[PDB]
């Protein structure tokens, strides 16, 4: 049943609003509506209901106007089964139910439609879904290619290059048992006609210190865990070490087990990922043996002979033979680093701080140039050299995080999520009422309020947090509180996104108004994670190991004769430049509640993401503006069928109103006929019905 004017929305305190500051519901006619932007009524409630509604009844994906918002499911589902893959090709985003699959076909369809570049954009905070949206997007397109009209298909490599890099870049956090902890940008290339050619990848900053350090409730890289698993009980002989964590220093801090992850066949799939991909058993064996040898590195103790001297060499022994080092070259690198003195040396000295901290750079610059390595082998194979001409990208980032202790790693991934945020608000908004005016619409610009460019700009721009950290890098004698000074002395009371921490709970230095929420910052060890120095006379044995993995990981290293942030700022900025030239497609993932539960809905949580995600005013410019528009002359092409009875634009004025729709419907362009929305679906459904 329903009442007009009785069946309204109230705002509950503990559940966001409740079914009853007095909003309309919609009628039922509009129940699990496909496309919000349909809905008669649009405010937060109705947006909310709808998608706790859809995800009810397992519906996970829901149109957004152009957009698509997806609520993670926390359970396997059978909607992406190959059956459904080829079902989904071909079909319009309005005849077939909201998917992934949809997105993916649609961003397919427009590359050979407009001859253009396509983007799939995938945003939400961690654990909300953006890499398990990334594989099916891949997914999709493999499954499609493989079936058309030792080393495997470029179909099967391009699967199997997740499974092998979340094994070396994904991990456990507190919010996601298979966090992603580096950025993503896939490329999928195609031939002009449409046939699926090449595909690469480019990684974004791994986060190293997890390699040597580890939260309370976090665990290390996968790898680590798959192999100390001993379903290959042969690696375990090869890498000379036991079958428990709590033996390993570097990778025991936190947690060692997870119990939605099953270690001995993740190694299995792993191992299986680099068969496919073309890996040799001694390109394997070697990011094995690097893996077990930076395991070593950290169980090596040191004492005082202020200088260190090893405090005895039985693990510095196993590491430096993984290696193909010498173990006595490798001790006196670390305790005694040479310093140039023309074509002479001298060496150094360090203390037992000054050594331990130069061997957890090193094991963090050895694993980080691993996965660089990796990814450019999974690349050579996926360079197929057949002719190409577009691509679709696919962008898995790392997801919003706050966690209780905030450090450099959740500056650079939150302010990348406020980045992306603003690609979607400038895109949207902006440019969508930027095509109006150019077509000579009749239209005056809404500010939606979507705009973080004062947050952006508190980050990159010039004596902002990251320029600071940049020149209090350059100064030998600069310290943890002459930087967290000069933060306070440029920006207190200065910058509105700036603010005193919210301090238990470990100590906070500083707040930042994210997109997403107020973020308590820890600078400690700031300045050091920014200048990533090495130990170049270990860094040198390196270059001449006898390990060619090892020996090539550093034969491209520049010497003391950049920054973390100079250089993450030079690639989001690359990045962002790049996606510009693309026509975006975008997904906003939402998590649906903290603690994992499948089918659970948290409204508050939600409701949260679907504010600072700018869901709301994404629907509304869709229903203001007018989303779909045909040139004159392909819409003569497609629809003169209507009514037969020289100039594209004057016979498309001819050929609306001679037709039984609404003159509202449409307005005229002057290239372009510009839709309401719908409009176009019935146009499209007329054309069957006379076809
Ligand atoms: N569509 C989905 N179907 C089933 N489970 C999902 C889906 N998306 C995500 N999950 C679950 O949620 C976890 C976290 O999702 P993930 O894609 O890794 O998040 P993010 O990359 O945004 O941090 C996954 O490991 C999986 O267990
Ligand atoms: O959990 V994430 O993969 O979004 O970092
Ligand atoms: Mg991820």
């Amino acid at each position: 049943p329903f009442d007009l004017k009785k069946d309204v929305f109230v705002p509950d305190d503990k559940q966001e609003f409740v079914k009853a500051q007095v909003m309309q519901q919609n009628p039922p006619k509009f129940d699990k509506i496909e496309d919000m932007a349909m809905l008669t009524f649009l405010h937060e409630p109705a947006v909310l209901y709808n998608l706790k509604d859809r995800y009810g009844s397992w519906m996970i994906h829901t149109y957004s106007g152009l957009f698509c918002v997806t609520v993670n499911p926390y359970k396997w589902l059978p909607v992406y089964t190959p059956e459904v893959v080829a079902a989904y090709r071909g079909k319009k985003r309005s005849e077939a139910p909201p998917h992934i699959f949809s997105i993916s076909d649609n961003a397919y369809q427009y590359m050979l439609t407009d001859r253009e570049n396509q983007s799939i954009l995938i945003t939400g905070e961690s654990g909300a879904g953006k890499t398990v949206n990334t594989k099916r997007v891949i997914q999709y397109f493999a499954v499609i290619a493989a079936i058309g009209d030792g080393k495997g298909t470029l179909e099967d490599q391009i699967i199997q290059a997740n499974p092998a890099l979340e094994a070396f870049g994904n991990a456990k956090t507190v919010r996601n048992d298979n966090s992603s902890r580096f950025g993503k940008f896939i490329r999928i290339h195609f031939g002009a006609t449409g046939k699926l050619a090449s595909a690469d990848i480019e990684t974004y900053l791994l986060e190293k210190s997890r390699v040597i350090f580890q939260l309370k409730a976090e665990r290390d890289y996968h790898i680590f865990y798959q192999i100390l698993s001993n379903k290959k009980p042969e690696l375990l002989d090869m890498l000379l070490i036991t079958n428990n964590p709590y033996d390993y220093a570097f990778i025991s801090q936190g947690e060692t087990t997870v119990a939605s992850i099953d270690d001995a066949e993740e190694l299995m799939a792993t191992d299986n990922a680099f068969d496919v991909l073309g890996f040799t058993s001694e390109e394997k064996n070697s990011m094995y043996k690097l893996t077990g040898a930076i395991m070593h590195f950290g169980n090596m103790k040191f004492k005082l002979k202020e200088q260190a001297e090893p405090d005895g060499t039985e693990e510095a022994d196993k590491s430096a033979y993984l290696m193909g080092l010498n173990s006595a070259d490798l001790l006196k690198g670390l305790c005694h680093p040479r310093v140039k003195v023309g074509n002479e040396y001298v060496t150094k000295g360090q203390n037992v701080q000054q050594v331990i901290y130069a061997t957890g750079a090193l094991a963090k610059a050895v694993y980080e140039r691993m996965f660089n390595w990796m990814v450019t082998r999974i690349n050579a194979t996926l360079e197929t050299k057949q002719p190409r001409q577009y691509f679709i990208g696919v962008l898995d980032i790392a997801g919003f995080e706050i966690f209780d202790f905030n450090s450099f790693e959740q500056l650079c991934i939150n302010f990348t999520n406020e980045k992306l945020q603003q690609f979607f608000n400038h895109h949207m908004f902006v440019l969508e009422q930027e095509e109006y005016k150019k077509e000579g619409i009749e239209w005056t610009f809404i500010d939606f309020g979507m705009d973080l460019q004062a947050c952006i700009d508190l980050i990159e721009k010039p004596m902002g947090i990251m320029s600071i950290l940049e020149e209090e890098c350059m100064f030998p004698k600069a310290t943890d509180m002459t930087f967290k000074a000069k933060l306070f002395d440029n920006h207190l009371g200065k910058s509105a996104n700036f603010q005193k921490p919210r301090n238990g709970k470990p100590e906070a230095h500083f707040s930042l108004i994210h997109y997403a929420g107020i973020v308590d910052y820890n600078i400690i060890g700031w300045l050091q994670k920014n200048k990533d120095p090495l130990n170049e006379t270990v860094v040198g044995l390196y270059q001449k190991s006898s390990l060619k993995l090892l020996s090539t990981l550093f034969a491209n290293y520049a010497g003391a004769d950049q920054t973390v942030s100079a250089l993450h700022r030079e690639n989001l900025n690359k990045l962002m430049t790049n996606l510009r030239s693309t026509h975006p497609h975008f997904v906003r993932c939402i998590i649906p509640n903290e603690t994992k539960s499948p089918g659970v809905m948290d409204n508050p949580l939600v409701m949260h993401q679907l504010r600072c995600n700018g869901v709301l005013e994404g629907i509304r410019i869709c229903r203001k503006g007018f989303p779909n528009r045909i040139l004159y002359g392909d819409f003569r092409q497609r629809y003169r069928i209507l009514n037969p009875a020289i100039d594209s634009r004057k016979g498309a004025e001819k050929l609306l109103s001679s037709l039984d729709i609404d003159h509202n419907q449409y307005k005229f362009g002057h290239t372009k006929v510009f839709f309401k929305a719908g409009l176009l679906g019935l146009l499209e459904e007329m054309r069957d019905e006379r076809l």
